[PDB]
């Protein structure tokens, strides 16, 4: 039950649809704040109570702005009434070769159905 | 630039196409790990980079299941393309596996790959 | 306020002393992993932080060898202390194991721990 | 094998002493960033490694403050030492700065460094 609307604590929001083939498509977010998303998930997880692996990408360019960057989220989906997606991310900005060593940030996030 | 065939330091093969819309589609084949044959990838990239010599931000995802195997896991690559005499794509990765609640502390690997158009 | 006994979300115990000019010393007990009993740690912290409401940066290291067991591994924790009603330390970690050079692509785990005194 | 002078591709230098008790002590001097001069380092390493051809696990920390400048930030390195005719230390790092609560999601950078005896 990944298909739907998810929320984090800092006010961001995303709507996804999960395909039977393992595809993930949606938008991350006013129009000025919407971005395309795309990803993949394991459409045949284990039955031993492990979570379902997935990930997705967003570049921070739309018809109105371009921050010259992209983020990837990597983590897992856990069902139940407390259904959540736990992730860790990587955010990279384009840079001159001299400044590449400080081009990527790392962090974590949790999304809920409510 | 980005469209084409790439090889990393491990002998893996990354075949990709860059759309005019900022979309990334293709196929991935790994030399290491619980995998065999090709897998579907999808990603995004900045289709209008700055002009000051900076790199082009990009990223993509792979879920390790196909018609031969399933490893119950997925990897995301996050990086930048740099044009030049020697074109290359430098990245960092996060590899997450499906675990129980108890072992989630050891579910994610972190690493770094460098892709190049010549096979080393 | 860094000196003292802290605990994390998994059950691990971290006991620290902060020296007058940047030293960090103490022991760690992990509630999980191939571990058993106490281990030595050592680290550093910012001894003159900004006075505009930002946190205090620090880090520390542990190697998993003691008189009872050795996992041939090490962890590093990077983060910041925040003072207040609920003093907390927010970190991220890297845990590297020794491998052959062919398995090096899978040597290092990544995650995060939050410590409190409750 | 570890005690001595090491160099990275960026132009930075570090001098380290590896103790018989598993400690790492020394000095670091960067070439890139908000820093000038020497800074203190401290760490730990596996003092009874295996010989199946695995490497030796280690880690260390620097806080970016000395008698000349303060950068309100800290770095930890975690990785492994590899013997051989071309010895080296392969690592990944976490660099964290002091921030307020609102900029906490963008406080930590990640990267990798290779050190040789050159
Ligand atoms: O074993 C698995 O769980 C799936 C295979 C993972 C292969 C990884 S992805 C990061 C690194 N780069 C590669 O080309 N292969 C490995
Ligand atoms: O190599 C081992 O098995 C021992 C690792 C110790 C467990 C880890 S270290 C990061 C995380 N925080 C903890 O308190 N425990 C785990
Ligand atoms: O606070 C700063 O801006 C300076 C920190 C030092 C720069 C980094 S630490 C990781 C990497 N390795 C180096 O030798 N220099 C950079």
């Amino acid at each position: 039950g990944i298909t739907g609307t998810w929320y984090n604590q800092l006010g961001s929001t995303f709507i996804v649809t999960a395909g039977a083939d393992g595809a993930l498509t949606g938008t991350y977010e006013n129009a000025e704040s919407r971005y395309v998303l795309t990803g993949r998930y394991d459409s045949a997880p284990a039955t031993d109570g492990s979570g379902t692996a997935l990930g997705w990408t967003v570049a921070w360019k739309n018809n109105y702005r371009n921050a010259h960057s992209a983020t990837t989220w990597s983590g897992q989906y856990v069902g139940g009434a407390e259904a959540r997606i736990n992730t860790q991310f990587l955010l990279t900005s384009g840079t001159t070769e001299a400044n590449a060593w400080k081009s990527t940030l790392v962090g974590h996030d949790t999304f809920t159905k409510v």
